[PDB]
C-alpha cells in the first residue's frame, strides 16, 4: 500500500475528507469502539516548539485508540541537529506506527514524509493547521448538516496556518471560502491557487477581499485568529492597527446570517481579533470545536492507519 | 453535584470516613475499581512542580483505568496563554477531574467555581489535603478507630500540614495540637474554623510553645520541614527525647522529604515508631480513593 | 535474592543467553508477556536526560502492561532533597523496578544495596548494558551463534560503549579487541574483569593501538562517538588521535567478508563513521536502534521473574 501522510488539508481528496469527517463523527459517539493500536503500539508525537493543547488532544486521543504516545518536546536536541532528519525518521519507523509532528517549515514536514515508512501527520506548523481544520468542519457539520455549499468567511491575518488551512479544507468540503485581510497579509499565493484549483472539483469558491463587511455579509461560519503568533512579535510590523477593522465583534457578527456560528482556533485575544460578547454568545461554537480535536485527530489516525 | 475538594473541610465527617474506608479497600485491590477505563482523562497541572505529588497521581489514575495528561509548571502558570475560566471550559470537555497543584486558594477557588469536572488540590500553599487522607489512613491501619485519639504536629504552625491536620484531624475526631514558636502559628481564620468542625466531632484544637505538654500522652507526633532563620524551631525537634514522652505505641509521621537531623533525628526516622514510609505510600491508595468518590458523584 | 544489572557481568553466560533468546522472543511477540498488567508502575529516572533511552523504555514498559513514571532531569536531582536510601525505600513500595541513568557507578551500587525491588543501570559513564545486549541480540540475528565471533571496538577505548562491548562481549564468548589510541585505553578494573570472565566462555581480551590489525579477520566492528557531552570540556584534542581509528570503507574492507558494523546512535557522519559505512550492506545500526526495545523488555521480564 502506498503509505498515506497528512501534512496539508488537500492531501485528502473531497471523497477521503468525507470519510475521516464521518469517522469523527462515530468516534465521538462511540470513542473506544475503534483499537487499531492496541499492543499498545507507540505513536511519536514530536513538537520542535511545545503546544500544551495539541499534546493534551493527541495524547488522550491516541491513547482511547489503544496506544500509547510517545511525547517527544522542544527541550530534546531538536530535529535535524544530533542526527539527520532522514536518520530519524528510519528508526522512528522501528518503533512507532505514525508520526506526529508539530515544527515550522513545510519543508521539513515533506522530507519526513518521503524517508519515514509509517503515516505523518503535520500536528500544527508554520503553513498550515490542518487538524484544527478536520475539527472545525466536524463542528460545522454538527451544527449545520451538510457542508456543501455553505458560506464561510475569516477574518483577519489572512496568510497564517488558519487562513491557509480554511481556503484548502474549507474547499475541500464544498464550503465557498472568504478570507477578509488587509493588504500585506494576503494568503500564500500557491496556497490560493491550489484552494482555487480544488473548488473547481467540488462546486466552490475562493474569495480574497479587505472589506470585512461585504465578507460578514450572508455568511453562515465566521472564523478569525490571533492576529500575531510567537515568532511574529520580532518581524517589526505595527500588528494592531491593519486588523483592527476585521475584528469579530457584535456588530460584524450581525452582518452575518441570522444563524451563522463563530469559530476560533483557540487561544483568543479577547479585545483583539474577537469580543467576549462574541466568544461567550449563543453563536460561538469554539467549546466544540476545541472538544473536536480530539475526535477528528482520532478518525484522520484511525484513516491513515488502516490505508498505510 | 460537582464536589471539590481543595481544603480537608470540604469534607464532612461522614464523607472523609467514606474516602479513607475507600483507601484500604483499594490498598488491598488496587485494579479493582476502574471508574476511567478507556482511558478517559484526568488534567494534573503543576504550577509549581512535585515529583511526589505527579508520581502518586500518574501511577494512581492509571490504575482506575485512566490516562493522567500531565502539565507542568512551564504549561501551566495558569493564565499563561488565555483567561482561566477559558481553560477551565475546555479541560472539562476532554477530562473527568482536574488536579491541581497553585500556591494560593484564590487561584484554587476560581477553578472550582467555573469547571464542571471535580477539582483537586493536590498540593497548595495554604492546605495540603491529600497528604492528610494517607496520614488518617496510616494512622487508621496501626491504631485502628480514629476518633478520640491525641494528634499533635510540632514545628512550622503556619504551613499547609498544620492547617490541613487541623481540619483534617478534627474531622476525623481526632484531638490536634500544634505545637510551634511564636512567629510561625496558625492562620486564625484555619483555627477558627478547625475550632467549628471540631465541636460537631468531639475533638479540639490546642496550640502551645510548649513542646513537652504537646508530646506528653500523644499517640501520633508528626512534623514537616522548617522551610541562622531556623533557630526558632530546634525546641520543637522531634527527637527520641519528645518521642518517650507518648503514648506507649506511638506512630510517627512525616510528610517526606526529611531533613534528617533538623525537624527529626534518625533514631525517630529509623525506629519502631515511624510510619513515615508506609504514610509515603498511602498517598496513592488515599489519592485513588478521593478521586473514584468525586467521580461517582459527579 | 533482588538481581540488578548495573553492568554487563551482573548476568553469567547462561543468565545472558536466558535474556537474549527472551529477547528474540519478545520482538516476535511483543505484546504477550504482561508482567507488570495493572498497570504496575517502573521508575525511570534521568539524572541527565536520554531521548533515546526514555523513549524505548517508555515503549516496552507499557508493551509489558506497566506504566513508566518518567523522572526527568528538570526534577530535583536525585539525593539532594534527601537521601537515595530514602527514595529508594519509597520508590520500592511504588513502583516493581527503577530504571536509573546517572553518573558514577557508586551511586547506581548504592541504590541497588538498599532498593528491594530490581535497578537497572540504562546508560552510566562507566557502563551501557542495555545497549550492549541490544548489540548481542544483532549479531546474533545477523550471524547465528555468538561464541567464537571476533568483534573490534574503535575509538575511545574507555567510554561506556567500550566497557560494556568487553564485558557483555566475553559473557558471551566473542573474542573482543579494543582499538584505541594511547591514553584513552580501558579501565584497568573492566578489563581485568572482562579477562577473568573471558577465561570462562572461551573468549578473548585484546587492546592494541594498530586498527588495521584489529579489523583484519573481523566479524563486527564497533565504533561510537568520540567525545561525550561531560567530555567537551577536557582540555584534550578529541579529534586528532582517533582519526586512524575511523571506521571507514578502507578498515571495513580489511574484515572478514560478511563482517557487520555496529554503532550506538547518535553516530556523527564523518568523524568516527563514514556515510558510506553507516548507509551500506554491512550496516547493522538501524536494527540494532531497534534491538534496544526489545533486549531492554526482555531484561526487565528476566529480573521480574527472578525477584
Ligand atoms: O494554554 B494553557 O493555559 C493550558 C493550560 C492547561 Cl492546564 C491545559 C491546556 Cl491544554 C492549556
Ligand atoms: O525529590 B526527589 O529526590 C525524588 C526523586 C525521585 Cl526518583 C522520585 C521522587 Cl517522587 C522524588
Ligand atoms: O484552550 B484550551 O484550554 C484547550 C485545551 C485542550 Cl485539551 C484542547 C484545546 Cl484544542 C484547547
Ligand atoms: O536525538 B534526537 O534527534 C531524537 C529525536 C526523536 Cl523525534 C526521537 C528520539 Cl528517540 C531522538
Ligand atoms: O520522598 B520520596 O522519595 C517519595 C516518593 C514518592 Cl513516588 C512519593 C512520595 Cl509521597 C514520596
Ligand atoms: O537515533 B534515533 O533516532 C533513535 C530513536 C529511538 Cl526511539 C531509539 C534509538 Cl536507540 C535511537
Amino acid at each position: 500500500s502506498v503509505i498515506r501522510h497528512f501534512l496539508r488539508d488537500d492531501d485528502l481528496s473531497p471523497a477521503e475528507q468525507a470519510e475521516v469527517l464521518e469517522l469523527a463523527a462515530e468516534l465521538k459517539k462511540d470513542p473506544v469502539s475503534r483499537r487499531p493500536l492496541q499492543g499498545p503500539r507507540g505513536v511519536a508525537v514530536i513538537f520542535d516548539k511545545n503546544s500544551t493543547r495539541t499534546r493534551f488532544s493527541f495524547e488522550l486521543g491516541i491513547a482511547q485508540l489503544g496506544g500509547h504516545a510517545v511525547v517527544v518536546d522542544s527541550g530534546s536536541t531538536q530535529l535535524g541537529r544530533d542526527e539527520t532528519l532522514q536518520d530519524t525518521a528510519k528508526v522512528l519507523s522501528r518503533y512507532v506506527d505514525a508520526i506526529v509532528w508539530r515544527t515550522f517549515g513545510q519543508e521539513r514536514l515533506d522530507a519526513m514524509a518521503s524517508v519515514a515508512t509509517v503515516p505523518v501527520i503535520n500536528a500544527l506548523s508554520d503553513e498550515f493547521h490542518p487538524c484544527q481544520v478536520l475539527a472545525d468542519l466536524q463542528t460545522i457539520a454538527e451544527r449545520k448538516g451538510a457542508l456543501r455549499g455553505l458560506r464561510l468567511s475569516y477574518f483577519g491575518d489572512g496568510a497564517n496556518n488558519m487562513a491557509h488551512s480554511l481556503l484548502l479544507g474549507g474547499v475541500t468540503a464544498g464550503i465557498h471560502v472568504t478570507v477578509a485581510a488587509p493588504e500585506g497579509f494576503l494568503p500564500d499565493p500557491s496556497v490560493r491557487a491550489a484552494a482555487e484549483r480544488r473548488a473547481q472539483d467540488t462546486g466552490a469558491s475562493v474569495t480574497v477581499t479587505a472589506d470585512a463587511h461585504a465578507a460578514a455579509a450572508g455568511a453562515d461560519v465566521l472564523v478569525t485568529d490571533t492576529w500575531t503568533s510567537m515568532g511574529q512579535e520580532n518581524d517589526g510590523l505595527d500588528r494592531v492597527k491593519p486588523f483592527r477593522p476585521f475584528q469579530l465583534n457584535s456588530r460584524l457578527l450581525a452582518l452575518a446570517d441570522s444563524d451563522a456560528i463563530v469559530l476560533h482556533c483557540l487561544p483568543a485575544h479577547r479585545g483583539d481579533e474577537i469580543t467576549d460578547a462574541v466568544m461567550d454568545g449563543p453563536a460561538s461554537a469554539v467549546w466544540d470545536e476545541a472538544e473536536n480535536r480530539l475526535h477528528a485527530q482520532k478518525a484522520l489516525l484511525v484513516w491513515l492507519l488502516e490505508r498505510s
